[PDB]
DNA sequence: ATCTGGGGCGGGTTTTCCTCGAA
RNA sequence: AUUGAAAGUUCUGUUUCGAAGAAAACCCGCCUCAGAUU
């Protein structure tokens, strides 16, 4: 299990919308409960959805899987991620539907061989015999840091025109700036492993053979999100990202580091790691820290220089 | 017993749900009566049910029990907590239904030797000779702090789209952010102890042999609930939790600490505990406290640093 | 005597139920006539029967009596309060039925030496020679405050499901919130005193040797009701209680303070007690008050911080 | 400080289960 | 002060035990506030 927390800094940005009113495009905003000296307050703040990062991760995964020779589905060959939700996707792909519960495992394995994305990202098929498979990577919204008494985020509107020579052409676009943060989780101890209960079926040998390649590709995929390649409306509103602080941890037991809200969240997670290992009887716990803002770190933890090093270390 | 109150601060989550209408998901909400500066009011507020916590705790218990070698049932090997209620579960597990009341103790012991969950989580079998075993852990809904006049909570809806290349795929999801608090109860003096009244039957010696391990595992299992690992929709809506304040108490007599609504429930509960012992003539009464929001505590009480230390000390 | 009236604030609660319909579990309800500024309205409101409170009190009494060293019956040691109604209870307990009227008194003594519960709570025996004994503690339903024209109380349904892997399991439960109130009476000058008229019988001396202990235990047993331990469905719906106002009166003459339906029920009851002492030729009268909602009280009263102090002073 | 432009379109959810028993 | 006068149908009892609405998905593909002035 690889878990992590990341702090980005974004200026003059619009990477997600919700709808439009009149001739105005709306950024995504949501409530937050914040703590200050006086007490508890409710504020509205711009956020970036969690399904605008899963899409980027899955796209990078598809690209790398195609480049390295691993199988990739038909619909997912194009960047459409209906996977196998409905009967039409199955018919196009070329798989048969489950007959009864006993056969369910069979079907899954087939689906889990044709398309890599349906394996690391989970899926759901609804029919007379439904089948489910939860994701192997988990994500959440991207909120700015709820630190201190002043949220360091701003939102505004801008006025734009479309030139013409025969007037008979004006639009307003929302733009935001923030100190974003988020956290992520990936469990590599279940990749290429059926999640349904039943007797053994043929074809699992190929899965056992491909497990190493699949895990390596999935780990490599995270470089997309960690680098800052995601979101929409990038053509004319390319943002200016920058990495401030990152903490990642590899363990054998469930564990989640502190959110990036407080200035001192590197130290607390490191301190808690060893005690968690002791209480839960673990056998491996390592932590990697990337720091550029100059805050408290701790002791007995690696210090890297760039994200590219972390991917290599995780692969090793 | 071990009884405690906990205060949480969650942002932008959707943990519990209920039936949906149209293309919109629903977050569990309930009515609450609140005291104001002008009287008493009825409000509607989001709430996280009390059985999601039970499922998370029992899943953690299953994991640790299987890790440490304690017996675990067959159906409960998978996470299907029907337990020995319906006849099909007994038939799968291989136990004969009781004949008369005189056989109740035999059935209870035989079931309790096969499944730790059916022991530390109670169970019920309905039939000609009904058998009951009340839970040894007790939990309730998770309500936001009913303090003052302004409830610190907020619930909104969000817009999501499933992109495609051949339009012919839109949904809305509710998202909340609140300051959650809840209380929990447990009793270690009844684990590995048959409840029904009868004559000693063989095998209870083994029950007495494993009591220490069962109690240790049950105490360890709480770390899952205390660390923030529960609820659904965690794949794409991973919350951002944080622990503000916590009080836990180990005693020898019935005792329920003050809810975490008012600002000062630590000093009040410690003062009440100081006198309850003398009132009921106990012999052990210890209190542990974690304080991050800087509220009134008292003097001469333990001040821990995390939840791992609390679990370690409770184990000792 | 000791009389009292108490006010509670309960949220997200289900402590009493009745016959169910379909997959719906119901909360007990009853009619109430409320006088509003427009007239006399009739409403339906959730109520909790008094026998639940009686059962909780008697269970606490059994626990304390066993722990202190007073006699306790055979069946009642297992928390089954049939007392001595039917012949089977006598046969298990090992006592002889009365023959005729003149012998009845003897019966009442023996049963009153073998079980403190049959002493405090009374009993009945249908048969040739009835032996009645009115309870020494009296309680009534728990109705929410009828202050004003807007009753603070709400009753809703909630939806729950049982997970399974092979569908072939859905239930609904009623949850409530309200501001409850209830009143209680307990005359301590009739404990350990035969209540049937006849000649003296041996063993009454032993009864008189334990009167102090029996009375003290009966007083201590009220800590349960005054702390908030009663009802059912406490395993998964642990309610969040809190005490707001309480009035207790210790006297030598019949008295019944004001029902806690009006914001000013403390001053009125204090004045009524003051005048009743004079009118009834009484000799002792004291009033204790616990006040947490900051309402008007009066002058010349004792204010207690918690229930522990109240029980201590009642015992002293 | 004088004008003129002030948005267009495709999509607006699919499944599985709807209470067991003692009085 | 009347078919009136004289009377309690009263005592004893839990609806209790257990069960995740969970799994899958991008609001996104195009546009300039431009021309003249001490």
């Amino acid at each position: 299990m690889i878990s992590g927390s990341v702090r980005f800094l974004v200026n003059l940005e619009s990477l997600n919308g919700v709808e439009s009113i009149g001739n105005l495009t709306k950024h995504r905003t949501a409530p937050v409960v914040l703590k200050t000296s006086t007490g508890y307050l409710v504020r509205y703040v711009p956020v970036i959805s969690g399904e605008a990062l899963a899409h980027a991760y899955q796209a990078s995964l598809v690209d790398i899987a195609k480049k390295e020779g691993l199988p990739v589905g038909s619909l997912s060959s194009q960047y459409e991620f209906i996977k196998f939700s409905t009967d039409e996707a199955l018919k196009i792909e070329g798989i048969k539907e489950p007959k009864d519960y006993n056969d369910a495992r069979r079907f899954e394995v087939e689906v889990m061989l044709k398309d890599v994305i349906a394996d690391v990202g989970g899926f759901m098929y609804a029919g007379g015999a439904p089948v489910r498979r939860t994701s192997r990577i988990k994500l959440g919204y991207m909120i700015p840091a709820l630190r201190g008494d002043e949220i360091p985020a701003q939102l505004e509107a801008q006025f734009h025109v479309r030139f013409s020579n025969k007037p008979v052409a004006i639009f307003n676009v929302e733009v935001s700036s923030a100190l974003y943060t988020f956290s992520f989780e990936l469990d590599e101890d279940l990749i290429a492993v059926p999640s349904t209960f039943g007797e053994k079926v043929k074809g699992e040998e190929e899965l056992e053979r491909q497990k190493a390649k699949r895990v390596k590709s999935a780990i490599k995929a995270l470089y997309s999100l960690l680098s800052g390649n995601f979101g929409g409306k990038r053509s004319r509103f390319l943002p200016s990202m920058k990495l401030m602080s990152l903490v990642v941890t590899k363990t054998d037991f469930p564990f989640m580091p502190e959110p990036a809200h407080d200035d001192d969240y590197i130290k607390t997670t490191i301190m808690r790691l060893g005690k968690a290992k002791g209480v839960l009887n673990g056998n491996l716990a390592k932590a990697y820290v990337i720091n550029n803002e100059g805050i408290e770190v701790g002791e007995g933890v690696t210090v890297l220089s760039t994200v590219e090093d972390l991917v290599v270390k995780l692969e090793e």
